[PDB]
């Protein structure tokens, strides 16, 4: 298909990703890096598939700073940053942690590790529980534990998550054999805690996700933006910010969700509070090796 565009989203999805990587140094804001790099997507002649994420130490996932966040990055954080790119729909979601100021150690190891084996046998006509069986492997060799209830994610024009999962665990019953041209992202993730993560407010991150109809107008104004500027992908918080102020911005959205025009997506804690690694490359189901868009 358009190869040329998944392609070439993950190539500004790399790029931004190793600026975002330098610029991430202690004391660093946490507001700031992430309009640096959402910046730079569409400098690039990109679209954010999604609000990058910067999720800190025991958060794993779903954070991304807000117009009010004093978040700075102390020497010592590991911060799991998760960038995604779009072009015309296809996607490029790529991620890493990077110890703030200090080298890479042997837990993040696991996740890069992990994910190069997941990588490695992923080809055409392979159930994903090889992947996650190899993914699980790595983690666990090396003494740490794999997230058990995060996973990587089918994707298709204009759809994050197209529905099918690769889990960092082997179950018997992932029996989804990998199609030529398939598309997926593989994101091990590898903690010192129980292996678990559970969600947690605030959420900052929603996703359009049904056209119902809605009572208040304010509601009616905001959904009428997200369906146009946003679509199918998901949103920031913080993109809603400077349209109207807080209080009813607040209650614009809880309408939305209550309604169901729209999912939200909290925070995610690890239940032990420990620390997480994270590593992801988007990859293309070829027939005898897979493409790694984002590296
Ligand atoms: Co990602
Ligand atoms: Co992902």
């Amino acid at each position: 298909m358009d190869t040329e565009k998944l392609m070439k989203a993950g190539e500004i999805a790399k790029k931004v990703r190793e600026k975002a990587i330098k610029l991430a140094r202690p004391g660093m804001l946490l507001l700031e890096l992430a309009e640096s790099i959402e910046k730079m997507i569409m400098e690039l002649g990109g679209k954010p598939a999604f609000p990058v994420n910067l999720s800190i130490n025991e958060i794993a996932a779903h954070y991304t700073p807000y117009k009010g966040d004093t978040t700075v990055l102390k020497e010592g954080d590991y911060l799991k940053i998760d960038v995604g790119v779009h072009i015309d729909g296809f996607i490029a979601d790529t991620a890493v942690t990077v110890r703030v100021g200090m080298e890479e150690d042997e837990l993040m190891e696991a996740a890069k590790e992990a994910l190069n084996a997941a990588i490695s046998v992923a080809r055409a006509g392979v159930e994903i529980k090889e992947l996650g069986k190899a993914i699980e492997n790595e983690i666990r060799k090396r003494g740490f534990k794999p997230i058990v209830n995060l996973s990587g994610h089918k994707i298709e024009r204009y759809k994050l998550h197209a529905g099918i999962s690769i889990p960092n665990i082997y179950r018997p019953h992932d029996n989804y054999v990998l199609k030529e041209g398939d598309v997926f992202a593989i994101e091990p993730f590898a903690t010192i805690g129980a292996g678990q993560v559970i969600e947690v407010p605030p959420t900052l991150i929603y996703m359009y996700v049904r056209d119902v109809p809605v009572r208040v107008a304010q509601a009616r104004f905001l959904l009428a933006k997200i369906k146009r500027e946003y679509g199918t992908l998901p949103f920031a918080y913080r993109w809603l910010q400077n349209d109207m102020p807080e209080g009813q911005l607040k209650l614009a959205l809880k309408t939305l969700e209550k309604a169901g025009a729209i999912y939200g997506y909290p925070v995610l804690k690890e239940i032990r509070n420990g620390i997480v690694a994270q590593f992801e490359h988007t990859i293309i189901v070829e027939k005898d090796s897979v493409i790694v868009t984002t590296e």
